[PDB]
């Protein structure tokens, strides 16, 4: 059935236990210019909720890494701002303006409670965070045309989805 | 079956978790002088009670957004005043008689415990309290002859019902 | 099959959620001379076990509102003690001998947890009462042979059983 | 099936809640000389397991009553000697030996959390005993071919079993 | 199927409740000389994980009580060193060389969250115990070939295995 | 249908309960030359977040021991020296360059709850640390072409894969 194109990609790589662990978890998004602004808060929201884990009661915080391309920076930096403006905040390592990209605040944004989620901006910001980071990581990737380039000694998905918006179920 | 609509309806739009964020949630209903005041105020504690948690555990309140159009002043008032009757105490930016609206009135009853729900009395106290909550808002119409407009930068849910009585077990 | 019209009869109307918030639940049966004593205080233990949480853990208390009517004075009364007698303690607006109604003893008793129930003894206690309890009031018939005229501005639900055995099993 | 037998006197009759109120309740087992007092043993415990909560958690502590007829005194007291030793703690209204019947000990040993259940040891203990407890009682007969006779004004339900056997899994 | 064999003595003889009382469970094996002793410590730390409770939080602690027969004495203190030297401390009656046994040694380790079970040497200190242990006592069989004989007033159960490997599933 | 052979591969060897007790659990897996280092990477992180409660709730800490074959040393050290990386903390037994076998730093390190796991360098490091560990210690096998020899005197599994895929689902 058509319910069930959904049903199978969610726990084929994207399954998820009742308390995942606090890796450094990955989630490439293909943003093209069809996909209008809304429908993507939409997927980052409902990434944030689930695979980041900041309650006061545990030790060990976690919060997922989000990565967009094939898009404008025009539209690109329109989500950014709203994402901020909703108290969803997040890091994407220029914490100042004219700022070099400095992946120490993903680091530190990672373990910390009050930063929901991180943005990663392009392609050398991503390969740059990955050496930074020394915690285990997965990368998730849910594109409709595009793929993106992976280094091949990590654990990735490749999920190839109608549109933008069959993405949100599966997460 | 004819219960086969109503999970069509349920399930599908208005799927709802036990740990739901605090979102600005309004709900949308058409208030058209033929649905009696007393299915209305059963559809409004339903909706009460479904999305709000005012639990004295939680550190993070959340009411819903109820706005009517499609009827007069004279029975939108009195379903207004047997809400207040019955110890549902909501806010709805009048907070004295003569008043200008006063958005930041919807602000803190968002986060009070106890205040219920918030009322909205026509569009345009819907429209500049739109610019007034910074957090994510999601807009839920429930509309059985004329559905309103939403501004597109939100993500909203239209839904068809027979009449104002299917909307309780829909939410 | 047999059961199946206790199916239709037991979450289509008269659906119970764990968390029930604190109504006026009006309980109408029709007591008839046909009727043991015996058997319908079955229903009426069913009837406090179910809807009402006198525990000490909660801040907000509920007891049902009991009405029987279609039955003479004496065995109402006999009933009347009977309860009594099996330290289900209740109130009836009555709280000394000849006495006038007192609807605020049934107020009281509403919020009160060593109160377990709230009985009515004919229509004009009932229509009393009614303009007593400022909270959403919710009134439940179960009856055989003749419906009551319960006032619109109510929810009410009315439901045909075969006779008084059934309707524990409802509740 | 072989086992449909037990599921129609499983769920029909003593069905069991989580959180079954403390009510007087009676069991009448009949005892026909010709069954061991082990399989008794077995049922007593049955009993006794489920249908009492004496844990420290709770504010109201209930215990069964144990009824049994049809047999002789030589097996009655040959069985009450086995359950004071393997140290399930009842009473029986004898607290000393040449003792009247004392009811009052059967009230407090059900409100007693070190008391397991209370014995009767026939039917004149028994209908003194149904004038001292005021609260609810419910009599719960399970039976091979003689019934005893209670009166019409208490809940009872009546089992017929093919042997003793079959009582344990029923409670 | 074959496992529908695993199924008809798994829940019909040793099914098993998560809240269990604290009975004097004995577990009789037959120890024959084609079973080494690996397959026999897979079972002995079977019995111990499932029918002993030896929490710090509760108050009615324990412990299974384990019979083997049909083996010489060379092997069994073989398989009596094996068990020690894996940390699951167990006593047997004789707290000393050259000791008579010692029933009171089993009553104690019953009641102690430091000793895992309870090991019996032969038929003769089966008998001795019996008469020690005041409380409820279900005895257990499992057996290939001979069947030990058992006194009638224990509640006992008789289960024919295939080989010993079979007997671990099913407790 | 294909997942059918992965049912018959995980509950019936490799089955887990929510509760299981501190045992010297040993994994044994064939590391053959066309298996990448990243796939492995991800049995490991399996096998670690199932076989170990490391969380300070427990006063009994265990971790599974791990053991690779099948190749030479410059992947098996490539392979060691990426978990240290990732905050995967283990002991082999060589706590400084130029040591000999200690098993004493796997005995410490299976009670340490930050060390995660142990790893076992070569079957000679397997066998010295086999009589080191007193308690009960289970070998699970995981291998594709090569089963190794493992003494009999232990609980032992040997499962065969397609490839090293397949594993971290078993487990």
């Amino acid at each position: 059935g058509r319910k069930e194109y959904l049903r199978k990609l969610k726990e084929s790589f994207i399954r998820r236990s009742v308390n995942t662990s606090p890796y450094a978890r990955f989630f490439i998004l293909e943003f093209q210019d069809k996909t209008d602004i809304k429908t993507v808060k939409d997927c980052i929201y409902k990434i944030q909720s689930n695979w980041s884990n900041l309650s006061k009661r545990t030790d060990r915080p976690y919060s997922p890494f989000l990565l967009f391309h094939g898009t404008s920076d025009a539209n690109l930096y329109e989500l950014k701002n709203q994402l901020f403006n909703e108290d969803l905040i997040f890091t994407d390592g220029y914490p100042f303006k004219g700022s070099v990209f400095t992946p120490k605040m993903l680091i530190e944004g990672f373990s910390n409670k009050e930063i929901h989620f991180q943005f990663i901006n392009d392609i050398d910001d991503f390969n740059e965070t990955l050496n930074s980071i020394n915690i285990r990581k997965e990368v998730y990737q849910f594109y409709t045309e595009n793929c993106l380039d992976i280094p091949s000694q990590l654990p990735q998905v490749n999920i190839q989805v109608k549109d933008f918006a069959d993405i949100k179920e599966i997460v």
